[PDB]
């Protein structure tokens, strides 16, 4: 399926991300930047291999992996977490575990845009990406 994924996306909507990330831990000038930041996220496949790209004019991240392959990762806050992303009744679902937490970032498509469900304690932040061309 994955192949509806790929492609460069902008971010045009959020809610709740700063309880996502105040949830997270991270800090009030770090989130100050990030409430102001919107990044470009790059989804790209090379056989099972999937690489995703988040760029920004604060912070920048990269991560490839294999489906169901579990990988380490640095996240953008500097969590060093064991991830895990799957397809799920068609969404794109990564799992990233550390010191017994767990947060999920879960992309849907619907009606073309990315929605991307980031959920950690009782934080839940949902974010809109449109494709761009
Ligand atoms: C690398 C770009 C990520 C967004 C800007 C900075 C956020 C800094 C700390 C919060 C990071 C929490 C985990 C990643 C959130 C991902 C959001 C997204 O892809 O839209």
């Amino acid at each position: 399926m994955v192949d509806a994924f790929l492609g460069t996306w902008k971010l045009v909507d959020s809610k709740n991300f700063d309880d996502y990330m105040k949830s997270l831990g991270v800090g009030f000038a770090t989130r100050q930047v990030a409430s102001m930041t919107k990044p470009t996220t790059i989804i790209e496949k090379n056989g099972d291999i999937l690489t995703l790209k988040t760029h920004s004019t604060f912070k920048n991240t990269e991560i490839s992996f294999k489906l169901g392959v579990e990988f380490d990762e640095t996240t953008a806050d500097d969590r060093k977490v064991k991830s895990i992303v799957t397809l799920d009744g068609g969404k794109l679902v990564h799992l990233q575990k550390w010191d017994g937490q767990e947060t999920t970032l879960v992309r849907e498509l619907i009606d073309g845009k990315l929605i991307l469900t980031l959920t950690h304690g009782t934080a839940v932040c949902t974010r809109t990406y449109e494709k761009e061309a």
